[PDB]
């Protein structure tokens, strides 16, 4: 007789929360240089995926097509290309600050990591991701000339795409950018939760694919992606200024993300699963 | 190799649904409220993403050729992430309860007071989460504001048109559409219990929710978010035309689909199997 | 790690099909009717969703450029979830039974009277489910009502044109198309029987269902729903055309495909393998 | 306890070679009529999937769409819907000549099958696939009237798509058709290898889908699909001749496909993995 | 009764690094002929998938369509069709130079391979991929006429797409070509890591699919794809020159792909997982 074995590749409820807490408290045990290296690699991967998505969007930001689709196909394609960043980050074992704003905050709420340790991890991850992203921007994208102003509408679709995304990201106000970053980090935290839950390749790919595509097309502000995009837009001499790039956007973006991951998502999840995490431990 | 299966039969899926509904009636009130609020917030967030994508594909010059088609298709492609954002974190939505908890009430595993308390708390929490996300994120972000310029005002136009379409049905029409919506939603809930592999977990629910959204059926929580955002953004709808015209018939149709349309036939089909299962323990 | 196999050779698939057919000849008449009606309801729901999507992509300005290609493609994209709905709820349609139960008939595991019970009840219940959904949900939804304005009439126009296409074949053509449809459905049943993984379950049947849908092959239960809702919304078709001209040929072709096209050859192939498995 | 057991579904390399050789050797012991039936069933499945792909491509061959898109969308949809023939064949346990060219040839290289049996298997598979494909082309396509000349540019796009594909397939010279068939059978045997190394259902589906879609879009010639398409085109009275169908596309396509299955892939893999196979047999 | 076994098919980070080092070491023992055959087969597969991608892009390079969408549709379709190559390489057991620039370089850093062995394997893989790709560009692509210059513009879309792609690849400078190569191979090495960490068919297909499509659409330059494309362009008499192929694109491409495989990725991951591998081997 045939007796195939019934197997579950997914979990839920308290299991995912406990795994998230464990993943968070794991990171504070690394040394400063290991954390720096991981953050640098994550920032570089984000920059690579962002460059690829920008090339695709500029491809679909073409002069004549844009007059019909009005910048719709380009954003869809950019959001279709970006998600692979999650695979790059997770498979290499590197971490991104946006995910940490949930994982390490959860670990801290349970009182696994300490406040100074949390500060160390957050600061190192942020710095590493930032310098990784800007280094990739320069060395790969800026020197490749892929985003240079050609001064000819027929060929300048990539530069125009970058300029238009930068202007969109730069002409918000404080509160609107904060809100967009909140939504961004909600999506990112949900994606990390998904991978923490769906312990299979299919889920690992597609759940975070849909999450990242949704937050990319939606227009939510991601701190690392915004750092890369704003820096490279500055490099290729778009209309955005450095004061605009940093004060207007990246400060409210970091904040929104921080709130989304720590207060909006971490605190109620902790309130829900505190007793379960205790019972497991 | 060892032969395995991640898919169970209908009897086992019915048992799993009954148990999943039963367990709902043991959480304290505050945890149920928190989980319902989280589910409502997730639905509002994914609806915001879907609406922004649809508006992007609602470009005024693209309308003239494919009017309302690409925008709706993209909205239905983007929305289904909410099912994952709910399941992977243990949150619950009223719609899936309208099947699971009533099925657990049929088999005598819940009590009437318990059932009504659970349903009321779930609905109120979902409402709070959805409206809170709508206001804060969507309306402090200016994403759907009126720009008074046809070339740029496609997000507002898409939202206004969807809101009018929703609030211009009749009672019977809306009841039928909500019935269809909840049949799809509860069928996806059944899928996530019969399929225990990540690939199925994502894709079955994706297809179900996409068919829901494209078919124009009516979902109570998504409707709450959409009409509240259409009211603060000041489209051409009215508070009465929102609540009385859509959500009351929508809620009634959703509950009918959950409890009567599918709950009773499944109960009659599988009550003997459940009784035997119980005799086995 | 550990080496795991999620598939079966095909002899095991044949044994699984025979056992699946044998199982459903044991339920009560009422349980069978309930499952058949739920299956009909599911197919009606998915047909409604796919028809609405096709109507949306039937907009007249887009239609003047792309014909009906986009509408048909999107309808085929939306339809397939019906397989998931039926399989996950434990219900059956006539089309799948044409293979599953006819196999157990050949293998002597089901008797003629029980086979006729299963077949008749499945057909009647699927009919009841389809028409009831068509009335209660589709007709009262007003989605496919004739809004004479040409620009909003795409939903009605799509259904009208599809109904005309279905009812304007000849006997032989409709029988052939139904044969193709039921061959695809039986192959999807074999797919789910063979692939015990979520990815398999979803995609193997998704592609097959979309293929038969776009190909213009005729499904008896989907045809029932479409023709009944077309009559409800007052398209150009007649009841005589709906039933005599299309439905009877469609049923005949689907049964022939499920019973003689795939049943007899697979039996002649795997009869010894099943004999030994029974040992 | 949170300790799921680690599993792997892809076990490739030497193991895939063993699986291919044993799958080729299993075909040796089946009776003649069993192989004949399996071949006929596979040919019918190919005919069905090719009919579906042709109808979809014709649907996207609308003349107004054509004058702004050419055939690109039509071929894209054709290759998007065709790939289910592989699943139809493999799930039901039938055999196709193109996929046999690798496995049965490899089992003959290892001296597991004998030359007489190998010739029997190849001949029966080819003949049965021919019968199945032509039978589906007549009894399910010609009678369905789906590909019929309507004589209206608005409605005749299915017949026009089929006619254009047929004319394209019968204007190659010997060398070009042989080359395209070589590419096609490389893709087909490679899909067979992927299915032999993937045992999840997910890869089982999508690896095959991508391989067959690439082969279809690239224009590589598949012998079985070519018989189906050319026969249905002749039945409907397209701008084509039986000479152009058989002595200008089918023979070179068969030769190229067989060479790709047996020489381009095969002997290479034999050289790579025969010592590993010998060690396996020592076990 | 109802109690499925919890299973995971994914183990990233540390385990992926260990498996990468082991995979790198496994190459340093194959015989010269075996490695050459594997590299030739991999080059042949890359040529086949590049030919299919080019044909699809040429289909979607129709002059009327191109006049509206430019080259967006053709590039997307090429990126959709190409990723199948990874599947060919992994399932056949063959090897490609670009993934070796990480795997074998890692096995060298850990000292599981020697320097002579590493250089031999790397050069053999490169030469075999060269021979396979060129033999496919001749015996399959050129001899089929699929990319012939059929002057009439209505049908001359495959040739025009190939010509424009070649002109794009040929008209960079040293630094830009090197950077785009660095990007391509970071993507290829990440796809290899995806394959090594995910041990299920779904991930196998889809992670590498997305990585390869992202690299291809992004315009990043792959040495094996570059050789195939430029050789077939030379064969079909495009506007590029014999010198412009090798001294303008393939030399910088190879350089940058090697940098990506070895220093950009290899050094940080080594500095991350060195002591953990030390632990794992004791
Ligand atoms: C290792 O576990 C993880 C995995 C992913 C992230 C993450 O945050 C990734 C992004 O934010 C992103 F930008 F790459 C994308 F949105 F694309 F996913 C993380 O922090 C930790
Ligand atoms: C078993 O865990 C679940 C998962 C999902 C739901 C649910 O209700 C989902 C929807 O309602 C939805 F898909 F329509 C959307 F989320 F988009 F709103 C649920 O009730 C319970
Ligand atoms: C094993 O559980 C099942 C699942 C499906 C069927 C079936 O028959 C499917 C169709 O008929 C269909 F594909 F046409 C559609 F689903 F669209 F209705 C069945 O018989 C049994
Ligand atoms: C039983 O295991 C198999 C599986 C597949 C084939 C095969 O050959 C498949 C094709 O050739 C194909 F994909 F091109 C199409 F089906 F489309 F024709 C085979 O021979 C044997
Ligand atoms: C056997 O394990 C592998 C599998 C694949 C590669 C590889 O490198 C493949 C490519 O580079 C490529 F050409 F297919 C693409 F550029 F698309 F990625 C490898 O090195 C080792």
């Amino acid at each position: 007789v045939l007796d195939p074995v019934s197997i579950k590749s997914v979990c839920g409820g308290e299991e995912s929360y406990i795994r998230c807490v464990e993943y968070g408290k794991k990171k504070a045990h690394y040394s400063n240089l290991n954390l720096l290296a991981k953050a640098i690699l994550a920032g570089m991967f984000v920059g690579l995926c962002a460059h690829a998505s920008g090339i695709a969007g500029g491809l679909f930001y073409y002069h004549k097509l844009r007059e019909i689709v009005g910048a719709s196909m380009s954003v869809f394609v950019y959001g279709f290309t970006f998600p692979i960043a999650f695979m790059c980050i997770i498979c290499t074992g590197s971490d991104l600050f946006t995910g940490n704003t949930l994982a390490v905050t959860m670990a801290l709420y349970e009182k696994k990591v300490k406040l100074l340790d949390y500060l160390r991890v957050m600061t190192i991850s942020l710095f590493g991701n930032y310098v990784g992203a800007v280094s990739f921007a320069f060395f790969v994208s800026y020197l490749s000339g892929a985003f240079t102003n050609v001064h000819a509408v027929e060929k300048n679709h990539f530069f125009q795409f970058l300029n238009d995304i930068a202007e969109k990201k730069v002409h918000h106000t404080f509160v609107e950018c904060v809100s967009l970053a909140v939504g961004c980090n909600i999506f990112v935290c949900l994606a990390v939760y998904f991978v923490l839950t769906l312990k299979d390749g299919a889920g690992y790919v597609f759940s975070v694919f849909f999450a990242v595509y949704a937050f990319a097309i939606a227009g939510y502000e991601h701190i690392i992606a915004n750092i890369y995009t704003l820096n490279i837009a500055l490099m290729v001499n778009t209309k955005i200024t450095v004061y605009q790039a940093y004060i207007k956007n990246l400060l409210p973006t970091l904040l929104g993300n921080y709130i989304a991951g720590a207060i909006v998502l971490g605190l109620p999840l902790y309130f829900i699963y505190k007793e379960h995490y205790y019972n497991f431990e």
